[PDB]
């Protein structure tokens, strides 16, 4: 649910003209916000139309504090993985040809630059030409990977909990397990004389992505062959995988357990891209939930 700005035009040379329009689709319910900036590149010196889509906005973590009154057993929910997916849904003349990030990245701050050269050349470089754009996002303790289903009409990224330190302990992940103490990701003490609900580490000691939100910045380059239909369908999906982290006192020690993707909240928008008129039109929005 949102709006689409009118097209701004920027004549570069006499060969290239840049067209820009921003679409916003939100899920108040899941606290997910999609800001999609479509940069159309018309270059008379190249036999393909180029679309540089910058996806930004917000994806809440879905974090839920533990009940401080839980005595021997307690749990919390945390934002363990953020997935953003872009899919060319129709028109065989359109393909996903490039994107940023283009490779796995576990740096605390992901910064890339995507440049388009008169003639059609797309160059992606580390850090912050007829057109240029940048992606910049913080993901401390997490890792960005390219989704497995990435192909000639699809691109996706996953920003997942990777190396999380408790204090000096760790690093821990969604999968870590001590033969005795289980997953110790957010366990404050193995022998704490405390309520279960009060034996997790403080929220400020957890990664910002696990208990706050993720502000995505991703770029995808769609290419149109200049033959066949002038419009094509595209879907953009922002999603969070929430893990159920729980601790329990067995009379001797505390042990943790992390249920991977125990709750899922997904927001998908579908747009019709008009390559001739450099406009986009919202066709559909869909909120979906998964609860184990």
């Amino acid at each position: 649910e949102g709006k689409i700005t009118p097209v701004s035009v920027k004549k570069v040379d006499d060969k290239v003209t840049l067209y820009k329009t921003t679409a916003t689709a939100d899920s108040d319910k899941f606290k997910i916000s999609q800001i999609l900036t479509f940069n159309f590149i018309k270059d008379k010196s190249y036999d393909k139309d180029t679309l540089v889509l910058k996806a930004t906005g917000n994806i809440n973590s879905g974090f839920v504090k533990p009940n401080p009154n839980d005595y021997d057993f307690s749990k919390l929910y945390w934002g363990a993985k953020y997935n953003v997916s872009i899919s060319s849904q129709s028109n065989d003349s359109v393909n996903v040809v490039d994107y940023a990030p283009k490779n796995q990245n576990e740096e605390f701050q992901v910064q890339n630059t995507l440049g388009y050269t008169f003639g059609g050349d797309i160059s992606i470089s580390n850090g912050l030409t007829a057109f240029s754009e940048t992606i910049n996002y913080k993901q401390e303790s997490y890792r960005t990977t390219l989704s497995r289903n990435t192909n000639y009409k699809n691109v996706g990224w996953g920003v997942e909990a990777h190396k999380i330190m408790n204090n000096g302990w760790g690093p821990y992940g969604r999968d870590s397990f001590h033969p005795t103490y289980g997953n110790e990701l957010f366990l404050a003490g193995r022998q704490s004389s405390a309520y279960a609900g009060q034996n997790f580490i403080a929220q400020h000691q957890m990664p910002l992505l696990s208990r706050s939100n993720f502000n995505p910045e991703f770029l995808s380059v769609l290419s149109h062959r200049q033959d066949g239909a002038k419009k094509s369908k595209i879907t953009v999906t922002y999603q969070r995988e929430m893990d159920l982290y729980q601790i329990r006192w067995n009379g001797f020690y505390w042990a943790g357990a992390n249920y991977k993707n125990f709750k899922t909240r997904t927001f998908k928008s579908t747009y019709e891209i008009d390559w001739e008129n450099h406009k986009v039109k919202l066709l559909d929005t869909k909120e979906t939930e998964n609860n184990k």
